[PDB]
């Protein structure tokens, strides 16, 4: 996260950090709990991964230094991608692991509810990207799960950006007009949790973007509420 600042334990209890065994352990990209065995991440966070053997899941964490050799994990039994998907910046980047344990909810982790093709036309104005992705396109891993509030910007004002791509309606966008605040290199996968009512809504998974934080430059996110009947149809395999 470009521009954020060191989260509050507990804060974003739905938020995991993916971690991969292979050549050796490291953070990889970011995830969100949305059942006791679902987690909902980004699909090209997957790419050069062949069994889901080497993939380790870390609930309820707020520093990367609280993961050792003895910290408790959630293995992966599969991997699940969309058929659709081909790369992040075409779009369809979603993927769903089922996770080979349970998660016991708690104040340290918990689900975060899905929109529904009802509030499709919801306005969401208090929304946050966390994760422990980089602060600047050459930096590093960051330790303490960073957060950063960043407005949504229209598809249409999105596209204006990038003249290069198409921003489907099953992309959604974020960011400064200035810049300043994105998320970066190792959030992806992360969730852009979304405040309304009372209530915390995975609006979109952290995707893909030019560089980081650029002025003129939102980030670009999975419309997750256009995955809701995927999502249904893949966890009741």
């Amino acid at each position: 996260i470009v521009g954020g600042t060191a989260s509050v334990r507990g804060e974003w209890p739905w938020q995991v950090t993916l971690h991969t065994t292979s050549p050796t352990q490291r953070h990889l990209c970011g995830g969100s709990i949305i059942g006791n065995q679902w987690i909902l991440t980004a699909a090209h966070c997957f790419y050069g991964v062949e069994s889901p053997k080497i993939l380790r899941v870390y609930s309820g964490i707020l520093n990367q230094a609280e993961i050792k050799e003895d910290t408790s994990f959630f293995g992966v039994q599969e991997i699940i991608i969309h058929d659709q998907y081909k790369m992040a910046e075409s779009g369809y980047d979603i993927a769903l692991l089922k996770l080979e344990t349970t998660v016991n909810y708690a104040d340290s982790q918990r689900p975060i509810c899905l929109p529904s093709k009802g509030d499709r036309n919801v306005i969401y104005t208090d929304c946050w990207v966390t994760g422990w992705g980089y602060r600047a396109l050459r930096d590093k891993i960051q330790n303490t799960l960073q957060k950063a509030k960043i407005p949504l910007v229209t598809n249409e004002e999105c596209q204006k950006r990038y003249r290069g791509h198409k921003i489907t309606h099953k992309m959604i966008c974020a960011g400064y007009r200035e810049g300043g605040k994105d998320a970066c290199k190792g959030d992806s996968g992360g969730p852009l949790s979304c405040k309304h009512n009372e209530v915390w809504h995975l609006v979109g998974i952290t995707s893909w973007g030019e560089g980081c934080a650029q002025r003129e430059r939102p980030g670009v996110y999975t419309n997750v509420v256009e995955y809701v009947d995927w999502i249904l149809e893949k966890t009741q395999a």
